[PDB]
């Protein structure tokens, strides 16, 4: 399944112990009734759960303690009812290892203008005391995420949505693993950055493996798991021209069937959840990995071009907290400079992911030789036209800096005539020519995951949380 | 004639060498029309020319280094046809030592949708490869400009021209010379900064040759060019009751260019385009230089005011790029307050850069106790309504920085016969007081540069490639 | 005969015109003959060649000028032996992209006291103009050279002959390529820098060709090739108990024997001059080359061992400074803690330079589990007593650094039968504890270079000029 069903957040709620056991459980209803009452309407991602109940020091150090063996625990939700002693939010926070969330809520959502005695006062008491933990988680540097208001509200709970899913994301990254076969494409400078502090950083981890390694899984699969893989091609995609059975490139697309289940076949007995493919090395395959990639690139892994580990293990990453909607990843290939139809043509040589798309022509007809490799047989198509967000992140010289455009992707003013493969255009929002200024002046390469899904800011916390500079850019 | 005629700027085309003999070579005849397409009606004033194809490294290493030496050249627009490797221009980029510029640019500006094969995104595929390009330079910290759209624009065709000045005022700033028969004005600080700073920093070799030094080569003047130079002058200029044909005070207004003429000797001997001159020292002289300076400075020349080495320069330099503009030096002489039509007007003692004038009554009424030296002859004319920009410049301890205020000037109200020198009243852009207020507390005086040539955009140039940080104020 | 003799560096004098033109001569009568001096007994590497005497500004700024661009220039050791303003020096000094020395001498090495007018004075006065050079380029923080005495003592002619060997790589590394066959071997850290990062740095180039179209030249050899490179090295290596023409197998020498000769074709064919091996990566070669990297490393290459490119353009770098001397590279094997006779024995798993040896026993008895090939052909050997730096490189989030610990090389405790790998066996210059932790602590893996040839002021003023920050211990 989605990963982001195993993955719990534990819900704390926190108050001043001395205020002996009868408001200390006329609280805890409010927030077993927070927890379990959000979790049956909110339209989350992950169900909450409600563990204790912070007000004892040691027993908030407990919790977080707690938070970081259960694997399972995406991040932690925090929420104070009473005016929580923040110096007893400290020895807790300085360790704690994974998200963190202050909800400035209360139990309710009004001002009871009638009732509103000392006794609602000493017993939620929410406004006040949030600002002495979000010094707590400021003052500490904390990363954290706090969001404010009633649980009942539209963007109040709706936020929420779109965030189980990075906070798991995060936890999820450091279970990044790139397969290489081949290394980076040569003379090239971008698609290239340390290894070693993508792991410190962002917790991913780039294995290489041969490309000959991975011949020998390749060829070595039933010639009739291949059919058994056919029934679904001749099936769930228009195959056509030199694509079907008995008409020209015949073997062809019985190749780039036996290209896929080797490539998943390796991945998985491994560990591998990303990989790359330089054509500068395909030494012992038949035809560039492309249909091969567009069906891997339809079942949650991740992949980058050019032995470009970063649109693999990113393109794993966007992919990971888009079990929710739709995404991508895209190259920059051509452009139009027109008076108003400002835009850029983005598509890659034969890998353009099926996330986008509308029909599916299974198209030949190549010479490709871009590789020096067999006709290629790939997914020809025309995306989406709807939200938009690039991403790409560069290695530049300090750690990395995530570098992102805000767009609106529209349609093509063609089908896809003399063109054999397939695209998802646009022009940038801020502008073309404001949209490559802002960008070709700061980091900014080519291999770019494009996302119609994710939000403009929704992954600035993300980005902030595995702790790397985003130059956004409206 | 001036000095954009004996430099040349170089042009690199940006391919690889994995397309073939004739699909490389396809870019040394489309890069050729850019290039061979801009420079009749192509909207510059400076003269381009192309060089090598752009593939390996040792090419590049070439290419850069060549202009180096070769002083001749000036500087250099690159931009990237297809998807250039960057990492092999790397030694280039940083044995640079001419003004860069990521010419953006594509060859069609369209999207042939009905005939766009692979062939045809294999050539044209600029939305990559000058982001390839792009992404070395934000990373290898160039001081580099970014001009966006097709060449066939003539918008960004001034983008290009507006670009092509700063790239000649740069290197030309590195050669500029000061003589200085005068210091600093007794203990005044702003026409002070650091010697061995600006030189290294902004070329400006400043050297100090005597006053006296001066007064021998003003008295080394042929009383026949005290004649001869004479009636050059007026046939070109309208006097006042006083400098008349044989009025009492002839003789001073004609030993009042015996002063510019024997400047210009000593100016172009010593080979001193910036020159500097102090009231609080002329004890040798007569009277004190004033039309003599306007008649170096329409001409051309730097001149610094009471003895302002900086200025002279900031007037030298932002001329200097003027190969066909206006341009300016203003000391802020008065502010004129009135809650809803408010304004700043700017003279000197004598000198107000005769470049923006449109008459030229050689007034006199000659008053100086300033000096302590003989009625003087000048100027006072008028100077031009509609807009320019004025910057100033100060060494503010960590090193110098530049202001650069965005204002409007135009004509006097009442007639100023009782002002026997120039004026030119203007304004501010976001308020008299604002426009005063931050460039108050953030220090720069007086000593301007009105240049009604350039611009924001166009200044934010010389700066950003001299390394100097700049304060923006409109 | 070496590149390094097709090298020279240039050798100026200064001072200003204002000085009597015969004094002015009266120096390039005294500079002349120490430069000759510095010739005609030096026994410095590299030439010298007295260019321009230097005055004026462009005098100075002009001659700077060549010296970046006459690539057979290596360095320019200034002297100046008169008060050389310095003004004159600054954008002279700041368009210099080449090692600079500014030698710090006197002509005689005795104050005259029966014949010193003031013209003994006005001349040969460079300890108070020598300093007037360093303080524009110590301001403007040039990565400059600086020796002091008398230009004959053999040890102020000592420290130039080193340095002229150092100067000499600050102008071969911008030239190192590194070919790479696999990328780096699963897991490890140390051996993994910045590919782009340092080729702005320390100027070396890493592009990386398939395993494969190495195993093509390889495998393309000859026997008459190979029987021919086959049979000199039986002039050389006493082949021991399992080489013999039917003797068991020597298919398993000629391998590496053709191994050699098929690596040296695939480099010197593109262009590299250093190289790795991922034995993780062996598909196509036979055994896991040894012998024929032992070989190369003697032919003057650089190879880096488990994939590391930092050894590989490292060892080329520094062994290209060590021509007509030593040097190699090295991984610690292990230790021997004794208290006293505590030590580190290093080697590698075959790959020895046998430049340090004193002996040379062909061998095998391979059986190398390592890479699951036939049994591999190597060279055994015991090194060389004595001194040396241990250098290496290693990129820390921030950007490379050298770490250095001195060392005292020695010879074996006893002969090592079963242990069928040449082997060195040293310890450091302070301690298996007091320096071993140092270098724990500053980082920098086991990879190394040794080089009982190079000497850390020579080191360090390499690093010197590349800025890389290195770590002393000993």
């Amino acid at each position: 399944m989605r990963k982001m069903q195993d993955y719990k957040f534990w819900f704390v709620v926190g108050s001043q112990p001395l205020y002996g056991p009868e408001a200390l459980a006329e609280v805890e209803k409010d927030a077993r009734k927070l927890v379990d009452g959000l979790n049956k309407g909110g339209k989350l991602d992950y169900p909450v759960e409600f563990k204790l109940v912070a007000t004892t020091a040691d027993s908030i150090t407990k919790f977080m303690k707690e938070a970081n063996y259960n694997d399972d625990v995406a991040g932690v939700i925090t929420w104070m009812h009473t005016f929580s002693p923040a110096k007893n939010w400290i020895r807790g926070t300085e360790l704690l290892q994974k998200p963190l969330l202050h909800l400035a809520t209360q139990f309710l959502n009004n001002i009871p203008f009638d009732s509103i005695d000392m006794d609602y006062m000493n017993l939620h008491q929410s406004a006040h005391g949030d600002r002495e933990y979000a010094y707590i988680n400021s003052r500490l540097n904390v990363p954290a995420a706090s969001v404010y208001g009633w649980w009942g509200d539209a963007d109040v709970q709706e936020q929420i949505a779109d965030w189980q899913h990075v906070a798991v994301a995060y936890n999820e990254s450091f279970h990044i693993k790139i397969a290489r076969f081949g290394d980076t494409m040569r003379d090239v400078a971008v698609t290239e950055g340390d290894k070693v502090a993508a792991q410190i950083k962002l917790g991913w981890t780039v294995d290489y493996y041969p490309t000959n390694e991975l011949v020998a899984v390749v060829n070595g699969i039933a010639e009739d798991e291949i059919d058994a893989a056919y029934k679904d091609l001749e099936a769930n995609y228009d195959l056509v021209e030199g694509d079907n059975d008995h008409e020209k490139y015949v073997h062809n697309v019985r190749y780039q069937l036996r290209e896929y289940l080797g490539i998943k076949k390796f991945l998985d007995d491994n560990g591998y959840d990303a990989f790359t493919d330089n054509f500068q090395d395909l030494e012992g395959l038949e035809q560039l990995p492309g249909l091969a990639v567009q069906l891997l690139m339809i079942d949650g892994y991740g992949f980058g071009p050019e032995g470009d580990f970063k649109m693999a293990g990113l393109t794993r990453l966007l992919k990971i907290a888009a079990d929710n909607k739709q995404t991508a990843l895209m190259e920059d290939y051509t452009l139009d400079l027109r008076h108003g139809h400002e835009a850029i043509m983005g598509s890659h040589m034969l890998e353009v992911d099926p996330t986008l798309a509308s029909d599916k022509p299974r198209v030949e007809v190549h010479p490709l030789g871009i590789g020096g490799k067999d006709d290629p047989a790939r997914l020809v198509f025309t995306g989406a036209e709807g939200k938009g967000y690039d991403i790409t992140l560069s290695y530049f010289d300090d750690g990395y800096k995530f570098i992102g455009y805000p767009v609106d992707c529209k349609t093509p003013e063609a089908e896809m005539p003399k063109l054999p493969v397939a695209k998802q255009m646009w022009t940038p929002e801020i502008g073309l020519a404001e949209g490559a200024k802002q960008w070709m002046k700061y980091g900014g390469g080519h291999h770019t995951v494009l996302t119609l899904a994710l939000s403009e800011e929704q992954l600035e916390q993300l980005a902030r949380l595995f702790k790397v500079d985003f130059i956004n850019i409206k």
